[PDB]
């Protein structure tokens, strides 16, 4: 593949909306975020019926949370994960690329 999204996409969850810009993640491979599905190309919602549908549960491969605030070991690369490694160089953006309160994610 589809065309790289231009207008920020909303990541509706429980009762909050966290906008996500693709530009910033234009260099980062799509395979990095958009992991293959059963060894097949996909581009459905991160929380599509069957997948990370659960937005409440914390742990679980079906939790939209476990695929965001999961710095531990996983099958793919998490956001907070990369970010952590990213800020690794710029610990001054940790309040943006990891910050819980007043972050590029949580406003
Ligand atoms: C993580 C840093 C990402 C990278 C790298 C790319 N995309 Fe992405 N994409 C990401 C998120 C968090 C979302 C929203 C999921 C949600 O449901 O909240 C998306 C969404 C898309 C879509 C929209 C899917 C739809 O419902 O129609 C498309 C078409 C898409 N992404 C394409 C795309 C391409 C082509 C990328 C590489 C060039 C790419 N994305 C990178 C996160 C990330
Ligand atoms: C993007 C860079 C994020 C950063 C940084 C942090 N979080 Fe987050 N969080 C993010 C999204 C996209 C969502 C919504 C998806 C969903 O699962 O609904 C969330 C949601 C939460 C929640 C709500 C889950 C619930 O309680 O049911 C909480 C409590 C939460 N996030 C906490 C949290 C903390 C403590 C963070 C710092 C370590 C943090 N978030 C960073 C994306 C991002
Ligand atoms: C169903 C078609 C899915 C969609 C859409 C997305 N993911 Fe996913 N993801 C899926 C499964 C079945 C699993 C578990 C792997 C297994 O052991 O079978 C995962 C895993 C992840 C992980 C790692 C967590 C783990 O269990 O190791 C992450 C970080 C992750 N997924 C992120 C992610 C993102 C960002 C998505 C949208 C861009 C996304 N997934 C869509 C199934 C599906
Ligand atoms: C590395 C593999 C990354 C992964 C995985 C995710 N993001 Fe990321 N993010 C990354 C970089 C390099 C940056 C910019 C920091 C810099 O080097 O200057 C970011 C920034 C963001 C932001 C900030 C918004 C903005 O500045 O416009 C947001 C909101 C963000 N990232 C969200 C996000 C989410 C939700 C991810 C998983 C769904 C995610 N990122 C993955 C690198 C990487």
């Amino acid at each position: 593949a589809p065309a790289v999204p231009d207008k920020p996409v909303e990541v509706k969850g429980s009762q909050k909306t966290v906008m996500f810009p693709h530009a910033p993640h234009e260099k980062v491979e799509c395979v990095t975020c958009h992991h293959l599905v059963d060894g097949k190309e996909s581009y459905a919602k991160c929380g599509s019926s069957g997948c990370h549908d659960d937005l409440t549960a914390k742990k679980g491969e079906k939790s939209l949370y476990y695929v965001v605030h999961a710095r531990g070991e996983l099958k793919h690369t998490s956001c907070l994960a990369c970010h952590s490694k990213v800020v690794a160089e710029k610990p001054e953006l940790k309040k943006d690329l990891t910050g819980c309160a007043k972050s590029k994610c949580h406003p």
